[PDB]
């Protein structure tokens, strides 16, 4: 029907139908069809190579979808059949909120890039939490199969207690988890990114930790912290001692910058928001390999930020990451932008003399 090639969907389809629809229009459409399963099934077979144990699962592969393609968890299965390896959802806040007014997403064609200022639109904490009950079971299989699920956790526009939010996100969708993040980076709430502050991190994530603890052991998820690109070396060295001193799970490396580098050529560069894709990529990579330095390889890092290729996904897993997740690509490349980054990171892996995706996990910092 429309299977399913990446020269025809990069070169034909994509830009035709981005040239007829606004980027929320086009969003929505996206996550409908995936949700109906109105996409080929991957043809891609994963091997044995591409396989990651980390966070106390099994990965088949290990590119995920990047949360804020899925907000709501209403397209799941379709990602898992689009060929991603995990699956994360969110941002959720713990009451339905409506976001930014619009027009609050942009796309820079000629930067390969996206800009946003979503503001946390959410179904809300309740919807989601029916919503993933609904195919728990059916999800505790994809895990045992080596597809986990995570779920990433925002906060109320108006609340006054930003630690009672995600509070109330371990409570509520923990129990539906395989990895919760703390998302403290999102650049369009206001003060958000001031969580990332060694006193205040230490007292969120103390209480995210309690709370998680408190949930029984068949439903008790890895917790993860998602951290911007535009952290100073400080804030950086402080995250660092605090998910060491905590005992965090691990980290999600990086969120969308507010940084405009030096040569975007996009009409729309100077709008409000964070910026992904292609300019994002080494500011991303370059984040990973610090914080994996810093936290001496011990704690398992997501890679995200512009991987639109095999040497994308391979340059952040030497750089230190573990995992790695896209999502800009797939707005400039469709769905096969997700087979071409596992293939290419596979024959990759052969040409560099890599048994598996595991041995490559930070090699940049044993050369
Ligand atoms: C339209 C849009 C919405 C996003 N929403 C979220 C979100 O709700 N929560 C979150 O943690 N990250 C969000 N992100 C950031 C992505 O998860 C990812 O960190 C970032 O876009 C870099 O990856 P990419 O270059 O592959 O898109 C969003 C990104 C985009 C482009
Ligand atoms: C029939 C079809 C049309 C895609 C919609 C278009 C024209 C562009 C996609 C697109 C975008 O152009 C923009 Cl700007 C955003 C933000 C998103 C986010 O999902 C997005 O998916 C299928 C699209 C997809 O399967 C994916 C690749 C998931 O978007
Ligand atoms: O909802 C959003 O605005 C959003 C959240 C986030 O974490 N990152 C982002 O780029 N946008």
């Amino acid at each position: 029907m429309a299977t399913g090639d990446e020269r025809f969907y990069a070169e034909h389809l994509m830009p035709t139908l981005q040239g007829l629809l606004d980027p929320e229009s086009a969003h929505r459409l996206a996550v409908r069809f995936t949700s109906l399963g109105l996409l080929p099934r991957a043809r891609f077979q994963d091997s044995d190579m591409l396989e990651v144990r980390v966070l106390g699962h099994k990965f088949r592969n290990p590119v995920g979808i990047a949360a804020g393609f899925d907000k709501h968890g209403e397209a799941v299965d379709g990602l898992y059949k689009m060929g991603f390896g995990f699956v994360e959802i969110g941002s959720v806040t713990p009451k339905p909120q409506e976001g930014n007014p619009r027009p609050r997403v942009f796309r820079l064609p000629e930067d390969q890039a996206v800009i946003n200022r979503y503001g946390f639109n959410s179904h809300g904490l309740s919807v989601v939490e029916h919503r993933l009950r609904a195919r728990q079971q059916k999800q505790a299989k994809l895990t045992e199969d080596g597809l986990p699920l995570g779920v990433n956790l925002g906060k109320n526009k108006t609340s006054v207690d930003a630690a009672e939010d995600y509070a109330e996100g371990v409570r509520v969708l923990g129990p539906l988890a395989d990895y919760l993040v703390v998302n403290v980076s999102s650049p369009n709430t206001a003060g958000l990114r001031s969580l990332q502050g060694k006193a205040e991190l230490r007292r969120l994530l103390t209480k995210v930790l309690q709370e998680r603890d408190g949930l029984r052991r068949v439903h008790r998820p890895a917790v993860l912290v998602k951290i911007a690109p535009d952290l100073t070396s400080q804030d950086k060295e402080d995250i660092a001692s605090v998910v060491k001193e905590l005992g965090i799970d691990g980290l999600i490396v990086t969120n969308t910058t507010v940084s405009r580098p030096a040569g975007l050529q996009g009409a729309l560069r100077s709008e409000t928001g964070g910026l992904s894709g292609k300019p994002l990529r080494d500011l991303s990579t370059q984040t990973i390999r610090e914080m994996y330095a810093l936290t001496q390889g011990r704690v398992p890092i997501i890679g995200v930020g512009g991987v639109s290729s095999g040497q994308d996904a391979l340059e952040k897993i030497r750089a230190g990451a573990s995992l790695v997740q896209l999502y800009t690509a797939l707005t400039f490349w469709g769905p096969p932008v997700v087979g071409k980054v596992k293939r290419e990171l596979e024959a990759l892996l052969k040409e560099q003399g890599f048994g598996g995706v595991t041995d490559a996990i930070g090699a940049d910092h044993r050369r």
